[PDB]
């Protein structure tokens, strides 16, 4: 065929129920995740030319960068809280691979307060039980597929994206082929 199992994606042995529809995973600490979000705006291509009525969920991962990985991890819940993910993205891939001026729970916190996020308002989401389940979400949903490796986007819980699969040539046609995959792969 044109789209065949292990060529675009590679199909789950082991599906997860009621998993979110499109469902991507990254780390701030992640090269490809950078490429992914600064240079090829990968979610966001997806997104247009996904049906709708369609849902696109994103969650960061514990795997990478130890302690600040995970600190990293409540500091997405918090994002996600918020709705201040399109504020906070940008700057935190920026300042974890980039600048490396984020070395510290208070570091990542000054990219929030710098974004305009009120120091109270992300202390209290930073320690409040709202965050807590959407810290355990996010680990839930990486453990479901039993995650080693970012960045990774799984479809309706039962088809992983295989981005070695694709030419890269050109990065326009990389992400045009993997938004087409992810369609197509919505659409079976």
């Amino acid at each position: 065929a044109q789209y065949e199992d292990g060529k675009q994606y590679t199909t789950l042995e082991k599906p997860v129920a009621g998993a979110p529809q499109v469902l991507e995973f990254f780390s701030f600490f992640c090269p490809h995740c950078y490429q992914f979000e600064e240079v090829l705006h990968i979610s966001d291509n997806v997104k247009k030319k996904l049906p709708e009525g369609v849902k696109m969920t994103k969650y960061h991962v514990n795997f990478m960068g130890g302690d600040l990985g995970k600190d990293l991890t409540q500091a997405w819940a918090v994002a996600m809280a918020l709705g201040v993910e399109d504020k906070v993205t940008v700057p935190l891939f920026e300042g974890v691979q980039k600048t490396q001026t984020i070395r510290s729970a208070s570091d990542i916190r000054d990219v929030f307060i710098n974004a305009g996020i009120k120091g109270e308002e992300y202390d209290a989401a930073w320690n409040s039980f709202v965050v807590k389940s959407l810290v355990a979400q996010q680990e839930k949903a990486a453990a479901d597929v039993q995650l080693r490796g970012v960045p990774a986007m799984f479809v309706n819980g039962k088809y992983q994206l295989n981005p070695q699969g694709m030419d890269t040539s050109n990065m326009d046609v990389f992400v045009q082929q993997y938004a087409d995959t992810v369609k197509y792969l919505s659409e079976k």
